[PDB]
C-alpha cells in the first residue's frame, strides 16, 4: 500500500489516532487538542497533538501523492480579541515528539530555519490573525489574513489540497455561520520539504492566562492521498 484513506465523522478512543500532550477525545466524541483542566475549563499553556496512527506515504519514488483533506473545528475563547496561539495541520517525522509550545504550536523548536524539522503545516495562527503555510520555519512561506479575533466560536470548514502535479498546496476555510472564508495557496515540493513516510494530524497551542486561552476542538476529519 501506497494509498491512505480515512473518515473521522466523530472520535473515539478505539480509534486509530496518536494523542500526545494534553489533548484528549470528548465524552461527545471530540478531539480537544489543547485539552480541559481539572474543573473542566480550556487549559492554559497547554499542547496537545494528535495524528492518524499509520504513517502516510508521501513519495513511492518518483511519484509523489497527492492528497485531499477535509475537517471542521471550533475554537471557543473567553476573549477571543486576544485568543492564542491557534491549530495546525501537520505532516511530520513519523515519531516526532511535541516540540516548543507557544507560537511554536508543538511543531517547531526555532525562530531560525528548521530544514531538518522535517515539517510543513498549515496553522490557523489564532495570535497573529492569519492562516499561515510554513516550511521547515516557524515564519510563514506564505500568510493570508483571516479574522478569528472576531468569526472564531463557530463551526470552522477546512478543506487542504495538495497536488504533486503543479505542486500546488490550496487551503479554503469557511466559517459556516458568518458564511466568512479565507484561502492561501503556495507551491510546495512536498518530497523536499518531508520524508518518504510521515505521521499526519494536529497540533496547537493556547495562551499563558485565562484570558487569552481557547479551546481547539476537531469534530471531524477525512484524508485520501493518492498516487497518480
Ligand atoms: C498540559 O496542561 C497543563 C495545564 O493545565 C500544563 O501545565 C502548566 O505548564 C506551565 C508551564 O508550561 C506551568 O507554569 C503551569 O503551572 C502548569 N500547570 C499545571 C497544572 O501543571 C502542561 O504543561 C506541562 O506540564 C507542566 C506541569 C510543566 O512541566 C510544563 O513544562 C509542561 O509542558 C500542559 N502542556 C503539556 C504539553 O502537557
Amino acid at each position: 500500500a501506497t494509498e491512505t484513506s480515512f473518515n473521522f465523522p466523530n472520535f473515539h478512543t478505539d480509534d486509530k489516532l496518536i494523542l500526545q500532550g494534553n489533548a484528549t477525545i470528548s465524552s461527545k466524541g471530540q478531539l480537544q487538542l489543547t485539552g480541559v483542566g481539572s474543573n473542566e475549563l480550556p487549559r492554559v499553556d497547554s499542547l496537545g497533538r494528535a495524528f492518524y496512527s499509520d504513517p502516510i506515504q508521501i513519495k513511492d519514488s518518483n511519484n509523489v501523492a497527492s492528497f485531499n483533506t477535509n475537517f471542521t473545528f471550533i475554537i471557543r475563547a473567553k476573549n477571543q480579541s486576544i485568543s492564542a496561539y491557534g491549530l495546525a495541520f501537520a505532516l511530520v517525522p513519523v515519531n516526532s515528539p511535541p516540540q516548543k509550545k507557544q507560537e511554536f504550536l508543538g511543531i517547531f523548536n526555532t525562530n531560525n530555519p528548521e530544514p531538518n524539522a522535517r515539517t510543513v503545516a498549515v496553522v490557523f495562527n489564532t495570535f497573529k490573525n492569519r492562516i499561515d503555510f510554513d516550511k521547515n520555519f516557524i515564519k510563514p512561506y506564505v500568510n493570508e489574513n483571516c479574522d478569528f479575533h472576531k468569526y472564531n466560536g463557530e463551526k470552522t470548514d477546512v478543506q487542504i489540497t495538495y497536488d504533486s502535479s503543479n505542486n500546488d498546496l490550496r487551503v479554503f476555510l469557511h466559517f459556516t455561520v458568518s458564511q466568512v472564508k479565507c484561502s492561501v495557496s503556495a507551491t510546495v515540493h512536498l518530497e523536499k520539504e518531508v520524508d518518504e513516510w510521515v505521521s499526519v494530524g494536529f497540533s496547537p497551542t493556547s495562551g499563558l492566562t485565562e484570558d487569552t486561552t481557547e479551546t481547539h476542538d476537531v469534530l471531524s476529519w477525512s484524508f485520501s492521498s493518492k498516487f497518480r
